[PDB]
Parts: C-alpha cells; structure tokens; sequence
C-alpha cells in the first residue's frame, strides 16, 4: 500500500488514501496508534449496506493499527453545504432519504452511530450517501432486548437535549435528532444552536416557536413541518423513523 492524501483526522489517529502500486485499489485507511478499537473492528464487520461505509480489512503492526475502508471519491456532505445558503431542496431530500435508509439499517441490526453530522456522511462517485466512522458506535439492542445509554458523546450542536439532562436515554431518538440538525444544515447552510440547553437563547427561541428567525426563515414550510416533529425536546413524543417515512415533505416529489 502507498499513502497519498489525508482524508480527515480524528480522536485516535488519521484517515489516509492508500493506493497499492500493484492493484491500484483506492481505499481509505484509518491509521490508529496503539479494547476500544477491538469493539470498533467488531461492529465494522457486521456492516453490509449500500448507504454504510464498507470495512475491508485490519492489519496490525505491533502498535500501528490499520483500518482499510471504502473510498468515497465525491468527498463528504459537509463540503456540499454552502455556508448561509445550504443546497437545493431536491438535493437535500435525496440525501435525507439515503440518511434514513442508512440509519434504519443501523437500528435494525442493534447499532447506534452516536455522532451523526455532515463530516461523517461521505458521498461516492454517483453522489450516494454513506455513513462512516464507527469509533463512537455502540450496541443498543442485543437478543431483541434494548439497552439504555449513559455515556455522553457526539458533537454539541448535533446532540439531543436528553443526552445532557438525563442519566439514561434511548439510543434511536438521539440519532433521529442529529438527522434533523443535518437536514437543518442542508436546507439553510447554518446550525441553529451551540447545544440544546435551557441556557442557549437560540434553542429557547425555537421552543417558543419563533420560526421568523434564522435558519428557520430560510427553510420552506414543508420541510420545516418535519423539523418541528424531529426537533422535539421530549424524546418520547419525538417522531420515529417509520413516521418520518410518511411525512408530506419526505414523500413530496422534487426536481430542480
Ligand atoms: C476523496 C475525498 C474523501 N474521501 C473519503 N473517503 C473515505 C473516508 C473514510 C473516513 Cl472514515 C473518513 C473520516 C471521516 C470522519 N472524519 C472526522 C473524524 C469527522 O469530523 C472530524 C473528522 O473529519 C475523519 C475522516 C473520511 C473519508 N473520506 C474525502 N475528501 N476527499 C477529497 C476532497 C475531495 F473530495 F476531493
């Protein structure tokens, strides 16, 4: 293998582009220096879906670990969001459709990603969305028995409010919430708050239904009605993915 270009840096290591000078297989390799990556390497092998990054192999070199993965030539969804504008409504809808397909799959196999944000959603040559980075992905369901979460993790502008206010919380509603923040960012090129806390003014304005303020005023009435169901403070009264799949804007035919 031969390292060519850095594709992003994380908490433990860095992701590189490894093109073998014999097979020419352009793949992405997370080079992890130095228990937690045993669990990461595990979950990665259970992943077989078109909207989920493919885990190829894992060679070991004493301390320098390697993680071969599917390369997304198109880059990431973050690089496709124009600051303060976002992207077109038909483009945002097609990415949300693929985001839900990848999240439904993950949930069906008892896995929560725990850090859904534009930097973890990579686009291939045909612009298909793929969910990458399972360094925070944990098991929330094993043998048809759901386990609650207690560890706080993710990125503050994308985390659900229950994650900072409750000792234990369901995994799926947290993933639904972060998808709503992704859809907000695609339709308006802006994040609505630093974190959903009772100390954050922008979050309090949203709870008080002040949709005349940004970034809500840049979003159409159809997708905004979906965001009103996804960004609900109470995770029990918050829309589920099966009910998201029946929303007017989710099923609204779009082009140009
Ligand atoms: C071809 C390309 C990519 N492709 C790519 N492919 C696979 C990736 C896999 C992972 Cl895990 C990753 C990681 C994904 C997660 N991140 C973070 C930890 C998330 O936020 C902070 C890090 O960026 C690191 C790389 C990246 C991959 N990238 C990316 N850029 N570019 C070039 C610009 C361009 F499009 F021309």
């Amino acid at each position: 293998w031969d390292l060519v270009q850095t594709l992003g840096e994380g908490a433990y290591g860095e992701v590189q582009l490894a093109v073998n000078r014999v097979t020419e297989e352009a793949v992405a390799v997370k080079i992890v220096d130095m228990e937690n990556i045993k669990k990461e390497i595990c979950i990665l092998k259970m992943l077989n879906h078109e909207n989920v990054i493919k885990f190829y192999g894992h060679r070991r070199e004493g301390n320098i670990q390697y993680l071969f993965m599917e390369l997304a030539s198109g880059g990431s969804l973050f690089d496709r969001i124009e600051p303060d504008i976002g992207m077109p409504e038909p483009d945002a809808q097609r990415f949300f459709h693929q985001l839900m397909a990848g999240v439904v799959y993950l949930h069906g196999i008892g896995i929560t990603h725990r850090d859904i944000k534009p930097h973890n959603l990579l686009l291939d040559e045909r612009d298909n969305l793929k969910i990458a980075d399972y360094s925070l992905a944990t098991v929330f369901r094993y043998n048809n028995r759901e386990r609650l979460l207690n560890k706080m993790c993710g990125t503050l502008p994308y985390v659900a409010p229950e994650l900072l206010k409750r000792r234990e919380f369901h995994a799926e509603p947290v993933d639904v919430w972060s998808c709503g923040i992704v859809l907000t960012a695609m339709l308006a090129g802006e994040l609505p708050w630093d974190q959903p806390s009772d100390s954050c003014q922008e979050y309090s304005d949203w709870k008080e239904k002040k949709t005349y303020l940004n970034p809500w005023k840049k979003i159409d009435s159809a997708p905004l009605a979906l965001l009103h169901k996804i960004l609900v403070e109470n995770p029990s009264a918050r829309i589920t993915i099966p009910d998201i799949k029946k929303d007017r804007w989710y099923n609204k035919p779009l082009k140009k």
